[PDB]
């Protein structure tokens, strides 16, 4: 059936809509070609319609059934708790879209007597009605990106606030925990950057002779179909439930995930879906599911060899044994095949990679550099292109989330992210006075509020004290950096040297965390470089709920 079906009201903005990058006098200091920057609006929502609106091609066979039933088998050792709805409501991001019903955020995670009986009447609604669609909002997704030799803008779909804390009542335990259960080490939420990067050199150096290749499905959300969707709940019904959660995720499966009805801002019937939304509590556990089963079977199907998998939502990266090049390549081929009749068409073709680094997954891609003692150690990178431009604008106007403070975490050992963003923000939180001050940023699409004085810790804990002292980067690493820099007209090492020496003066003579940070995080800057040990309270650090599962689009909050 169609993925998307069009009454010809249009998708609107709920207010003014920036799509020009300010000029500001601290985003110039990082970035001066300010008009390659942008970000998209729903003037560019007509252009994305377009190319998600298609109807779906899907044949399965004996391969897809039989990983399924492997599947569900694993899923069948997972119970699920079911949360309160005093839980479910601490899960509530503040910044949350609020509820048509008169509530917002702040009342939901105030467990306000409005928001909490109504809640409680949706709650019952999903335990009565099994069929009525249940209404979704549809909005031209607003996101930074550079110019390239424009990318038109993302469609969310979302329900009411109240149809999302009951989400979270029903199936936040289901998707925490069983797609680890299903998949094992395949599961790529499971990993911190460094034990990302462990897993794919570990698997990457179990083989004979590696090959191994990134698979991008075309717009993923539209290809999943009613079938997929239903054969995902049917994976979650394997899972011992409370009667009521069993309800709930047979209910929310036909009247939400399965598709519905889209309104728009002015509340205006949009059209319908029959495709995955992405803003539901089941997008990322479904889609990393739905990737790996269709993925698994594909593989069978084409003869790929002692294939290891690595899923991150409809991020797919495959590591398998080769059988020479000409055999790799008609694999690869079958396997495509295989992928395109079960509804998962590639956007980019696939090719063989017999070189680690230049493979890219969850737009990543693993790198050598080394430490004081010179030696080799892996690590995450990826190109610094839209980080940077994100940087930039999230300097310019204030934004809810800071993916620059996302960036610095996930990407801390990287050339560029120790270079630049630690340089560009500290030296701005020092002036403004605001070192202390947490902001929010996301991991794996889960809020978090982070204060930047903690850094250093954090930064151990997760990458090691290596961290703070790698230097030799790879030469391709290198040359992406340059480039990039070259391109968006920002400033070279002397000049970024330069003002971190300056902020690691003002923050050594703070003394305390600060002073941590500017030893730490800055000692790349010096000559006299200082003995890193390691920091007290980096052995305190309980980070684990950091790298457990995916929840992008899932309206996720961890306090
Ligand atoms: C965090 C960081 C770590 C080490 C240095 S360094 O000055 O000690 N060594 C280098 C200096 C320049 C360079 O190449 C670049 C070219 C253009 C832009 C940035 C670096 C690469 C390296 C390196 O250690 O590999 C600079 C920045």
């Amino acid at each position: 059936s169609m993925s998307y079906t069009w009454t010809g009201a249009l998708i609107t903005p709920c207010a003014a809509e920036e799509s020009k990058l300010p000029i500001n006098p601290l985003s110039n200091s990082l970035l001066r070609h300010h008009n390659m920057v942008y970000a998209t609006t729903s003037r560019s929502a007509s252009l994305r319609q377009k190319k998600v609106t298609f109807d779906r091609l899907q044949v399965l066979d004996d391969h897809y059934r039989d990983v399924l039933k492997e599947m569900k088998a694993k899923a069948s050792t997972v119970k699920a708790k079911l949360l309160s709805i005093e839980e479910a409501c601490k899960l509530t991001p503040p910044h949350s879209a609020k509820s048509k019903f008169g509530y917002g955020a702040k009342d939901v995670r105030n467990l306000s007597s409005r928001a909490v009986n109504h809640i409680r009447s949706v709650w019952e609604d999903l335990l009565e009605d099994t069929e009525t669609p249940i209404d979704t909002t549809i909005m031209a997704k607003s996101e930074v990106f550079c110019v390239q030799p424009r990318k038109p803008a993302r469609l969310i779909v979302f329900p009411d606030l109240g149809v999302r804390v009951c989400e979270k009542m029903a199936l936040y335990d289901v998707v925490s925990t069983l797609p680890q259960a299903v998949m094992g080490s395949s599961y790529g939420f499971q990993y911190s950057p460094k034990q990302r990067v462990e897993f794919l050199v570990n698997t990457w150096k179990s083989k004979k002779c590696p090959m191994g290749f990134s698979y991008d499905t075309r717009c993923f959300d539209s290809t999943v179909t009613e079938s997929d969707i239903r054969v995902e709940e049917s994976i979650y019904q394997c899972c011992d439930l409370a009667p009521e959660a069993r309800q709930a995720i047979r209910s929310l499966t036909e009247r939400l995930y399965i598709g519905g009805p889209l309104t728009n801002s002015k509340g205006q019937n949009c059209g319908y879906r029959r495709c995955r939304a992405s803003g539901v509590l089941t997008t990322s556990c479904g889609n990393t599911l739905t990737c790996y089963l269709k993925a698994t079977a594909a593989c069978r199907a084409a003869k790929l060899q002692d294939c290891t998998m690595l899923v991150n939502g409809d991020d797919l990266v495959v590591i398998c044994e080769s059988a020479g090049t000409q055999e790799d390549a008609a694999a690869l081929r079958a396997f495509t095949e295989a992928m395109t009749r079960y509804s998962a068409p590639p956007g980019d073709p696939p090719q063989p990679e017999y070189d680690l680094e230049l493979i890219t997954s969850c737009s990543s891609n693993v790198s050598v550099a080394h430490d004081a003692s010179g030696k080799r150690v892996y690590y995450l990178t990826r190109d610094p292109t839209t980080p940077l431009a994100r940087a930039a604008w999230e300097t310019a106007r204030h934004t809810p989330i800071n993916s620059w403070l996302g960036n610095i975490i996930m990407y801390a050992p990287t050339l560029w992210a120790r270079m630049i963003l630690m340089t560009h923000f500290f030296s701005i939180l020092l002036a403004q006075e605001q070192l202390e001050k947490a902001l929010d940023c996301q991991i794996y699409g889960a809020c978090y509020s982070i204060e930047p004085l903690d850094l250093p810790q954090i930064i151990e804990r997760l990458h090691g004290l290596s961290a703070f002292t790698l230097h030799s980067y790879s030469p391709g690493e290198i040359n992406r950096v340059a480039s990039c820099l070259r391109k968006l007209g920002v400033p070279p090492l002397r000049t970024w040297r330069h003002r971190a020496r300056s902020v690691r003066a003002k923050l050594l003579s703070q003394g305390g965390r600060a002073a941590t940070c500017g030893r730490y995080l800055f000692n790349w800057a010096v000559r006299t470089k200082l003995k890193l040990t390691p920091i007290p309270a980096a052995s305190q650090l309980d980070l684990s709920g950091w790298f457990v599962a995916g929840y992008s689009g899932g309206d996720i909050y961890h306090s």
